[PDB]
């Protein structure tokens, strides 16, 4: 019932999370605001959490709903500054296409807010969306309000970046291939039945992110499970459209019970990826097993695509684990031939970007590897 969100619950929630990422930000960046911060929402969690990403996106522009008698989510008003204790952030609101399928109501909603924000009588160190809002209406000669257009999804019809195939089918050689994807597919802007491409608009907004941010359940669908959170993930895209080359700080909040991306990349991968609980876990399935082992070593490269996110050790342990050691190599080249092979392309690959440093030696032993696995598929084939 997509007028019931956000519930007061969720609302609560929201507050939590969103002080928690500012005081981080703050905390880390010389007590500095961010002024932007590109987030992903995605419609399912908004149906779990009755609207907890929504409503950090109202608290973060310093907008409340306002539930009428039959709890409807029409309407929005701005919260005074001095009840805001801090200035409204600027947001880039990426929604997910299912997102849009569900809640063009709750687009609208966001949209209306941050217009609000923009055409507020306010100090502009103090409303980071007006102060942008006024800067691009006089960059682009357009209005105030077609300036504050901040609420962007997939075509209709359409969805995801298309990034997470571009990886999982090594069909791409330099990182803006991937960015330039992103851009042509995620620049759709909602306005008061049709997204409206407006990709001049979508850079402009994307070069004052200073923070990336996304919301998961590392105990249901961790960073790695699936590709459609680095599919998402504009961390490296927003350095490369900036003047200053700037990557922003980038956070994951773990709705499990707020990390840096790396941070969640360490825990997800000695977690998963590294841990012999999980891959022992996944290889008791046999043939499937492997294949999930592959998949979650692409799921790993992704990351390192969109952000830089993961550290060299865990490739290097990765290779360690599933490579030097003869007895495991051993294992997955006869449990299945067709994913070691994917997994040798992998570490080869990720050598290949310069996402992985490590010695001539192991390159070697892949090349030598990925001849011998090739000479037993065509051997039965
Ligand atoms: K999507």
């Amino acid at each position: 019932d997509p007028q019931a969100i956000p519930t007061a619950a969720a609302v609560q929630s929201a507050k939590v999370v969103v002080d928690r990422l500012l005081a981080r930000q703050t905390a880390e960046n010389n007590n500095q605001w961010p002024e932007t911060i590109a987030m992903v929402l995605w419609g399912t969690d908004n149906i779990k959490t009755y609207g907890e990403s929504l409503a950090q996106v109202l608290w973060l522009v310093g907008a409340r709903p306002l539930p009428d008698s039959l709890g409807r989510v029409n309407k929005v008003e701005l919260i005074p500054l001095e009840e805001l204790g801090r200035p409204r952030i600027d947001v880039v609101v990426n929604c997910s296409g299912v997102f849009r399928d569900l809640f063009i109501n709750q687009m609208a909603l966001i949209d209306r807010a941050i217009k609000m924000a923009a055409e507020a009588d306010e100090p502009l160190e103090l409303n980071f969306i007006r102060k942008h809002a006024l800067q691009q209406a006089s960059e682009l000669g357009i209005d105030l309000r077609q300036a504050a257009t901040r609420v962007f999804t997939n075509a209709s019809g359409s969805y995801a970046a298309n990034v997470n195939l571009a990886v999982e089918n090594s069909s791409w050689e330099q990182e803006s291939e991937l960015q330039d994807m992103y851009l042509s597919r995620k620049s759709f802007a909602f306005s008061a039945g049709t997204m409206q491409q407006a990709r001049e608009l979508f850079e402009t907004a994307l070069k004052t992110v200073d923070v990336t941010f996304q919301n998961l359940d590392s105990s249901e669908i961790s960073l790695t499970d699936v590709s459609h959170y680095f599919d998402s993930d504009p961390t490296k895209l927003v350095a490369a459209l900036r003047g200053d080359g700037k990557q922003p700080k980038a956070y994951i909040a773990d709705t499990t019970t707020v990390r840096t991306l790396s941070e969640t990349v360490r825990l997800d991968s000695r977690t998963k990826l590294l841990n012999p609980k999980w891959y022992e876990g996944m290889l008791a399935h046999g043939y499937e097993g492997v294949r999930e082992i592959s998949k979650r070593l692409v799921n790993t490269m992704g990351w390192s695509a969109t952000a830089g996110a993961v550290d060299n050790w865990v490739y290097e342990e990765a290779n360690a684990t599933f490579i030097l050691d003869e007895q495991m190599r051993q294992r997955l080249l006869n449990t299945n031939p067709h994913s070691f092979r994917k997994m040798v392309s992998t570490f080869l690959e990720l050598h290949g970007r310069g996402y992985w440093e490590t010695s001539e030696a192991n390159l070697e032993l892949l090349r030598q590897l990925y001849q011998e696995v090739e000479d037993k598929i065509e051997g039965v084939e």
